[PDB]
């Protein structure tokens, strides 16, 4: 429903003028940070504007049934409410971090295959979620799509409006490597020349990489979208079910990075 605030299990009657705005957390639509006054906790609000693009608008509600009938996926970010107003919708998100591609930015280098392996683990499981239950095919796993926060929760976020399994290939050979495989495309159609005319990029040999997790990069980027598997195989992978039972501490790495300087 809507003028509520479910934060933890306690639900709150809420309104919008019971938000501080703190301010706007990134260049791109609108996301505020918020702070609700009756408790200190802290969320992001995305905005949406009676006056935006109609057909826009549309867009974003189907987004938000998505998202508020996701509840029991852990690897999706959260809505907690939405508000109503005569000019606007506030839809309330659980405030994350920051997303993969800035913690790339603020590492300066590759990002530990310990780490990749959780995050491999938490999005396939949200791409899996989304098709089994919805009927979502989300096709641009991204690293600014992949959110983390200090607490070591891994999660997808604006994920709407198989093909799914190759952009986390080219994500995670990105963060694995620190570098973009087709950073040096000036146009989109050269992406796409390259992508159809050239080899997949695979992970280096010469970086440690376990043998599980080329294999996995691989499979990820098969070419040929019938030899692409199903989603139950790819949960099954070594790489996965290892990353899935295997302790790792993504809560102080992540502590560790976000004190680095820039
Ligand atoms: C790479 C990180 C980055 O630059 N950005 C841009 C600024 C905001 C950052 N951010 N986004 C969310 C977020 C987004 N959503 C989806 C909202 C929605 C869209 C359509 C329909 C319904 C709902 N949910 N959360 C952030 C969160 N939750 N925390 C921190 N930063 C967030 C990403």
């Amino acid at each position: 429903q809507t003028g509520y605030l479910t934060i933890g299990g306690q639900r709150y009657q809420a309104e919008i003028n019971d938000l501080e705005n703190l301010g706007e957390m990134g260049s791109g639509g609108q996301v505020w940070k918020m702070r609700f006054r009756k408790t200190g906790h802290v969320i992001a609000v995305k905005q949406m504007r009676r006056s935006g693009n109609k057909e826009e608008n549309k867009r974003i509600l189907m987004d938000l049934d998505v998202v508020l009938k996701s509840h029991d996926c852990p690897y999706i970010v959260q809505c907690f409410g939405t508000f109503i107003t005569n000019t606007d919708v506030f839809i309330a998100m659980e405030l994350m971090g920051t997303c993969a591609e800035k913690l790339k930015k603020r590492m300066q280098g590759p990002i530990p295959e310990r780490i990749l392996g959780k995050m491999t683990v938490a999005i396939v499981k949200a791409l899996y979620y989304l098709k089994e239950k919805h009927g979502v095919i989300h096709r641009d796993v991204k690293p600014s799509n992949i959110l983390l926060d200090e607490r070591g929760q891994i999660k997808l976020c604006d994920f709407g409006i198989r093909a799914d399994v190759w952009s986390l290939g080219i994500s995670l050979v990105e963060l694995a490597t620190g570098q973009f495989p087709y950073k040096n495309c000036k146009t989109d159609f050269e992406v796409l020349t390259k992508v159809l005319q050239e080899e997949p990029p695979l992970l280096p040999g010469h970086m440690g990489f376990s043998g599980d997790f080329q294999s996995f990069v691989k499979d990820c980027l098969t070419k040929d979208h019938r030899k692409r598997p199903k989603y139950n195989k790819l949960l099954e992978h070594s790489f996965i079910k290892r990353y899935e039972t295997l302790e790792v501490d993504v809560a102080s790495w992540f502590k560790d990075v976000m004190a680095k300087t820039e």
